[PDB]
């Protein structure tokens, strides 16, 4: 069952699948397993909705795992799938979110590079899409959205681990999730979950211009670090994904609050650097519990 689940290890794609599986099979009238499309190489993606009933109801994105070696991530999403079946009817500011939207967790965003990190490459960022002309594979994920896509903050070289593919949604792995979000058509929240270097950050990473929301979303994001940092003192950075870790283009939260998602935050997760995304497993629960806190924060300001 998911009671007696190992949390605090890292598992296989199959693991988690199973998981999910289990999560569902426990919680039919909160939790479904929804398949939003087929990986590069034919697996099964898959979503979490989270829903306590309503009308095609607001919503909040959460994914994780889109680049396949940030194994925390994955982590993580198993443990927030366990954490929003024992916290609806238990704690009060979960229970008004989930009451008033549904949440839409992807735990492995990536699957096929998820499988790779295991079999052949722990380091493996890209999808595994061949590329024609070449002899390298796959596509950063998050340089792939439609948000200043090619422009400077990603690579033109198949074989850079940031190259951003031919054209904006060329990896299926994203354009499943961009027609999800565009079908639905009432996202409020969208948070994509990565490792490493413990920053909370916002739009744009493709330009230097402040967005309309800075504002707000900052203190936003300074509220979910403070929420963060209290219960096991995790120091986090927060601001904008260029002013704060790099220039980054077709970056997913930049295409997600251009579609008019306001609430759109990237995490970095633990650590800064010390075993960066080689972070043992014994790290896994303190991080997702601290991550919680964070995200809650958040999902109460989109509420
Ligand atoms: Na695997
Ligand atoms: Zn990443």
């Amino acid at each position: 069952s998911t009671n007696t689940f190992n949390y605090a290890t890292y598992h296989t794609l199959d693991e988690i699948y199973d998981f999910m599986d289990l999560l569902v099979a426990e919680h039919p009238q909160l939790v479904s397993k929804l398949q939003i499309g087929r990986s590069y190489e034919g697996r099964p993606i898959y979503v979490l909705k989270f829903s306590t009933g309503g009308s095609n109801r607001p919503a909040i994105w959460i994914d994780l795992g889109i680049h396949s070696r940030e194994w925390i991530t994955q982590a993580t999403g198993v443990w927030f799938a366990k954490k929003f079946t024992e916290d609806y009817g238990q704690d009060p500011s979960f229970t008004a979110i989930l009451d008033s939207m549904d949440i839409f967790l992807e735990i492995v965003t990536n699957p096929d590079g998820f499988a790779f990190t295991h079999s052949q490459n722990r380091l493996w960022r890209k999808t595994r899409s061949v590329t024609s002309s070449s002899l390298c594979v796959g596509v950063d994920a998050n340089r792939n959205w439609d948000a200043g896509f090619g422009k400077a903050g990603a690579s033109s070289s198949p074989c850079s681990e940031t190259y951003h593919g031919k054209y904006a949604n060329s990896e299926v792995e994203v354009k499943s999730i961009v027609d999800f979000v565009k079908d639905h058509g009432n996202f409020k929240a969208f948070l994509s979950i990565h490792s490493y270097s413990q920053l909370l950050l916002y739009p744009y990473g493709y330009t230097t211009q402040s967005i309309p929301d800075k504002t707000e979303l900052n203190q936003v994001a300074k509220s979910a670090v403070e929420a963060l940092k209290s219960l096991y003192g995790t120091s986090y950075k927060y601001g904008s994904i260029i002013t704060t870790i790099y220039q980054a283009s077709g970056g997913s939260i930049d295409w997600s609050y251009n579609q008019g998602i306001k609430y759109s935050f990237t995490f970095e997760l633990r650590d800064t650097g010390r075993y960066g995304f080689l972070l043992p497993a014994s790290q896994i629960i303190p991080t997702a519990q601290e991550t919680w806190l964070g995200v809650l924060t958040i999902m109460e300001h989109t509420l």
